[PDB]
């Protein structure tokens, strides 16, 4: 069980990196899509106002 | 399981890129269609006013 925990530590490190990658990719994608839609709506609102 | 996580990290990176592409394409398309309809309505409103 000691040897198994010695390797399980490195397994948990790699799983931590993968969870980091997945979470930041999901949040970045959703936030940038909302910002792009908002920018297009803002320039459209400028043209509507004129 | 350690080797499988070493490759699964790169799989999750590529899936993050694909989700980014899909989300920003959908939001950009819907926002630009609404802006185009609004611009045509605005120029029509100018001509109606005259």
């Amino acid at each position: 069980q000691s040897e198994a925990e010695k390797a399980r530590k490195e397994l948990l490190e790699l799983e931590a990196l993968s969870m980091a990658v997945e979470s930041t990719g999901t949040a970045k994608a959703e936030a940038e899509s909302r910002a792009e839609a908002a920018r297009i709506e803002g320039e459209g609102s400028v043209l509507q106002a004129k």
